[PDB]
């Protein structure tokens, strides 16, 4: 009856997930693999492709230019506010999710979504690059370590993370759940209905459980492996945040999106 119920709780959060990602990892990996993205490894290709390729965000409504590295970070910026905007509405299409009062809603987004970014940056990422863009694109990892102190360090602890938690395989379906138990988390600060949250994220936790036995059944210890992985978003978020100050300390002159602000405002 438990194992039941869940996989019907779990089919409903995939298809939440369908519903409202841009790009699944199903696509994601086939685009990397081949099975093509114009590649920008340098100022003369980021040119280019800022010239020939479709962005979400036309770059006329990107921030005043400044220099290359904090062009590259307005890009950074603009998709991660992009995929705030997909998280909500993946939350949302979540019934005991919108069935908590929206304060509640905005606390448990607030302290979620840039864990629940990291780990869905890792389906876009291999060891060489990650795909920008909408998938047209390819922005290598060495280009990337190329920019100046302080928008290189800010980029390249997430392919540290992301290329480990690639290796552990999880498709789209498993991906699903694993998002939803971040976000769903009853450890956030000033959460109002504590025991409520605690009991969605149980609930998730056992659904994904019972979901990598059946989806992965020759796998061993890859739920603790996966609960570690929550332990680990959460310390490489705190990381971001505290470089995220630097940069508002020392980098004057970049602007910051005001909706990230309000995340970091008390964190
Ligand atoms: O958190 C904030 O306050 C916003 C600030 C974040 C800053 C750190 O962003 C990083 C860091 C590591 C890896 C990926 C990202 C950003 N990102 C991206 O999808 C992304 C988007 C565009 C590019 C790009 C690079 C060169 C040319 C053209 C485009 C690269 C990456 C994922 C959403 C998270
Ligand atoms: C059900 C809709 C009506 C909700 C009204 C309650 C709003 O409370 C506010 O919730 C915010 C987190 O979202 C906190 O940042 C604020 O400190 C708090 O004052
Ligand atoms: C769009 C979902 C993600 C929203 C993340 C931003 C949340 O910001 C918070 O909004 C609260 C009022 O709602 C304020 O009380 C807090 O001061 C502020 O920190």
């Amino acid at each position: 009856p438990q194992v039941a119920d869940l996989k019907a709780f779990s089919k409903h959060i995939y298809n939440a997930y369908l519903k409202n990602f841009n790009m699944t990892k199903k696509k994601a990996r086939s685009i990397l693999t081949g099975k093509a993205p114009f590649v920008i490894h340098d100022i003369e290709t980021l040119w280019q492709a800022e010239k020939g390729l479709v962005w979400k965000q036309l770059v006329n409504g990107l921030p005043p230019y400044k220099e290359i590295s904090v062009h590259v970070f307005y890009r950074c910026q603009c998709t991660t506010v992009e995929t705030v905007r997909e998280l909500t509405e993946f939350a949302k299409s979540i019934p005991s999710f919108s069935s908590l009062f929206l304060n509640d809603q905005v606390t448990l987004l607030k302290y979620g979504v840039h864990e629940a970014i990291f780990a869905m940056l890792a389906s876009i990422v291999n060891k060489d690059g990650l795909l920008v863009a909408n998938g047209s694109g390819f922005v290598t990892r060495e280009f990337l370590r190329s920019l100046r102190k302080p928008f290189s360090d800010i980029i390249e602890p997430k392919f540290e993370f992301a290329v480990k938690f690639n290796a552990l395989e999880l498709d789209d379906s498993d991906l699903a759940l694993f998002i939803a138990a971040i976000i769903l988390c009853g450890d956030r600060p000033g959460l109002m209905n504590v025991p409520r949250v605690e009991a969605i994220q149980d609930t998730i936790l056992r659904a994904l459980e019972f979901h990598l036995q059946a989806n992965h059944p020759d796998a061993q210890y890859l739920f603790p492996k996966l609960l570690q992985k929550m332990a680990d978003l959460r310390q490489l978020v705190t990381e971001h945040a505290q470089m995220m100050q630097r940069i508002k300390k020392t980098e004057t002159e970049t602007s910051l999106h005001p909706l990230l602000q309000e995340i970091y405002k008390d964190m």
